[PDB]
């Protein structure tokens, strides 16, 4: 067991450091800049059809618009481009991550996680929408699906079998299932992710044993420090989606 180094994925961008907004343009350009190799990110879909990025309460809402009353699937795109959420950036398309990606040079790859009342939707169009935008930005060797709900995945792999998926686990606080890495590979994920809370050291052989990758998922109620990063080193996990990748870093840095 040759010593592995995890790999950063940052949470939402930038996560929980103070320089920006989650799920906003100005921090996956900063998780560039700062040579950040992942970031994961929050797919749903708006009133109009296109794909938009936010994560929003338990229940889809937006908390800062209006009464904090509506989900995204209420919104136009427009609208949806006219809200503040830090002081001065907005919520973001998934085109426009893809366009800025594509004016950068760095070789940022993404976890898209399908934030899903209607990803589990059987056709809605919602999926082509989604591959064929991929591929119109030839994204498809950078970009990784993931879901809780795992019927949701299966739909994509239908339309197209090359894609890559992770299958997420210890959806509301589930253990995770004796069978987890059979239904991954049944299921042709390439990776599993895990709470942090609820994983062991076993877990994480079982999965290396079939060849799957291992992430450690921070729900962002979770501020993580480094007591955790020692863990998870110890843990063996190939990636961490971090609250705090800029302290990841630099922890990762000794």
């Amino acid at each position: 067991s040759k010593v592995i180094i995890p790999k950063i994925v940052g949470h939402r961008g930038v996560g929980k450091e103070g320089l920006a907004p989650e799920n906003t343009l100005r921090s996956f350009v900063l998780c560039m800049e700062r040579n950040i190799p992942y970031i994961e990110t929050d797919l749903r879909v708006c009133k109009t059809g296109e794909i938009v990025l936010f994560h929003g309460t338990p229940e889809g809402t937006i908390p800062f618009y209006k009464d904090g009353t509506s989900r995204i699937g209420d919104l136009s795109l427009e609208e949806l481009k006219r809200l503040d959420v830090g002081g001065g950036h907005t919520i973001p398309s998934l085109e426009e991550l893809f366009v800025a990606i594509e004016e950068q040079k760095f070789n940022l790859k993404l976890n898209l996680e399908l934030k899903g009342e209607e990803w589990k939707r059987k056709e809605s169009g919602d999926h082509q929408r989604l591959l064929l935008l991929v591929e119109k930005y030839h994204m498809q060797e950078r970009v990784d699906y993931c879901s809780f709900h795992h019927e949701a995945l299966a739909h994509l792999k239908a339309l197209c079998p090359d894609v890559k998926i992770t299958y997420l686990f210890n959806y509301m606080g589930q253990p995770t299932p004796l069978d987890f890495v059979e239904q991954a590979c049944y299921g042709d994920a390439n990776g599993v992710s895990m709470l942090f809370h609820y994983l062991t050291k076993e877990q994480v052989c079982t999965a290396h044993e079939k060849g799957l990758s291992v992430t450690v998922w921070m729900p962002w109620i979770f501020d993580d420090s480094e007591e955790d990063w020692k863990k998870c080193l110890e843990l063996q996990v190939d990636l961490i989606c971090s609250n705090y990748p800029f302290g990841l870093m630099n922890f990762l840095s000794n």
